[PDB]
């Protein structure tokens, strides 16, 4: 699709057997989601850093559907003020900025 | 242009007689820049919110050139870890997300 930016670009995703809402965020390197239970192995990752770091669980090669595009990528699971799709998954869906 | 998202979408802007670099950030409602001196009237604005608010100066109807597109919009001037072009100016340049 083509998404204009008059409102926040919130989209529906399908992950770990759930439908969630998340923000398409070109300002974020990584994808961070809260309250999803993902199977298999993970390793801890420190993110943020200003004022301290936040520890999250890094899951690799996660299948995720974003607007009906089935892709694979890293998902960080942990506390976040809002669910964020970052550049790592936007590249996978072939999402670009255009003007 | 078409900007892919494998790297951070940093672009050159012209503002307040200066060339600056800023991040095209679809996760940000507003545009926040530091170390720019803008003429005329402003009013304080509280932004952020998590852990406290940050006070910045809100300038309206500022002429700004973003990748050669001359546009007009609100610029918040104040401390920011990185210069951010938010949705308010992306709409002005006609910037969309596409996949
Ligand atoms: C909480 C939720 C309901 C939201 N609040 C908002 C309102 N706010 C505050 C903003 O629009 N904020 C803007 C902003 O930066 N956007 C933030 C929104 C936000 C708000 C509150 C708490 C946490 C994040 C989200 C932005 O993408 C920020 C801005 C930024 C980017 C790079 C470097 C420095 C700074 N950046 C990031 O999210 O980077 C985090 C990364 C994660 N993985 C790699 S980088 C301002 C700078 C203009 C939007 S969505």
């Amino acid at each position: 699709p083509q998404i204009t930016l008059w409102q926040r670009p919130i989209v529906t995703i399908k992950i770990g057997g759930q439908l969630k809402e998340a923000l398409l965020n070109t300002g974020a390197d990584d994808t961070v989601l809260e309250e999803v239970n993902l199977p298999g192995r993970w390793k801890p990752k420190l993110i943020g850093g200003i004022g301290g770091f936040v520890k999250v669980r890094q899951y690799d090669q996660v299948p995720i559907e974003i607007c009906g595009h089935k892709v694979i990528g890293t998902v960080l699971v942990g506390p976040t003020p809002t669910n964020v799709i970052g550049r790592n998954l936007m590249t996978q869906i072939g999402c670009t900025l255009n003007f």
